[PDB]
């Protein structure tokens, strides 16, 4: 299928019901200009350490690899990819492969830009959107039949507040040690480890603050020391439900070996009725240092 730049590739993922990890066989999303015998990854990753093409400079945007580990997808999860420029060329053909549960595939749309994406809360079919359950179409996008949340505060001693709109590769656990107090949201999963929250209402949120610590030179195997530079986090933030995320605050892969505060100011662009947020560390946890929140607080102050 011939591609235009700012195109949407939309689809569902469910790999078996798995907690559970496995190694063996993630799905790789690949593209095929040739169609057919050369492929690369939709995605080959964005990183802190990456300089290459498509991800140089000021104007890079850090981003995951188009790779889907078995365990962190539980549940049926859209994935919403903005077709870059960088790949825009001819007919493109798409694979997904597995190389062991069967991965469940669904809703495979590739459309022209939608208004707004759709606000990534709809799908966009032939350049227009088919909003989910408990949104509206306005104004040529999806919007929420209900206002939004718009504070947040989670000191992880027990359940996580249902603010979270999903945990990859974390619990609340003990790993790093004590952070603030108790216990934290700790991230030891293979795959990818993120904590990313439902889209909030941000228009009077003036703070961003949490405890975070990045591996540990003393606290042993549950928390290592950190050895590359993409083993540190990134937090960021996006206006249209995780389709396009935005820098918000990097923090040093070697800086957090004991828990440290961060407060985050929160800029103009970020303060919009539906913004969400999410921390991220780009390595693929197989190999990477273990990380922990605590009092995660998202404040009018
Ligand atoms: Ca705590
Ligand atoms: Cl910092
Ligand atoms: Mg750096």
């Amino acid at each position: 299928l011939t591609l235009k730049p700012g195109y949407v590739l939309q689809f569902k993922l469910n790999i078996g019901c798995t907690s559970q990890f496995s190694s063996t066989a993630p799905v790789l999303l690949q593209y095929s200009h040739d169609a057919g015998m050369s492929w690369f990854l939709v995605k080959e990753g964005c990183f802190p350490a990456s300089a290459g093409k498509g991800c140089e400079g000021n104007s890079r945007e850090l981003s995951e690899p188009t790779v889907y580990y078995t365990g962190d997808f539980e549940e049926w999860t859209r994935i919403t990819i903005a077709i870059p420029r960088s790949l825009a060329s001819s007919k493109t053909r798409f694979r997904w492969i597995q190389e062991v549960p069967p991965f469940g595939l669904d809703g495979v749309y590739i459309s022209e830009p939608c208004p707004s994406y759709c606000s990534g809360h709809g799908d966009c079919i032939s350049g227009v959107c088919f909003c989910d359950l408990g949104y509206t179409a306005a104004q040529g996008t999806c919007v929420s039949n209900t206002p939004n949340h718009s504070e947040m505060f989670d000191r992880f001693e027990g359940k996580l507040s249902p603010l979270w709109y999903k945990i990859t590769g974390g619990q609340v656990g003990t790993g790093c040690g004590t952070l603030n107090d108790g216990r934290s949201l700790y991230f030891n999963g293979l795959g990818k480890r993120e904590a990313r929250t439902v889209p909030l209402d941000t228009r009077n949120i003036r703070l961003v603050q949490f405890y975070i610590q990045i591996g540990s030179k003393t606290s042993g195997i549950t928390c290592i020391k950190p050895r590359a530079r993409n083993e540190g986090l990134v937090v960021q933030y996006s206006n249209d439900n995780g389709i396009l995320w935005h820098l918000l605050r990097e923090l040093d892969f070697m800086s957090f070996l004991e828990p440290q505060i961060i407060s985050i100011d929160l800029p103009r662009e970020a303060k919009t009725p539906a913004t969400a947020f999410r921390w991220w560390q780009p390595q693929h946890g197989k190999h990477s240092a273990q990380w922990a929140l605590d009092d995660v607080l998202i404040s009018r102050l």
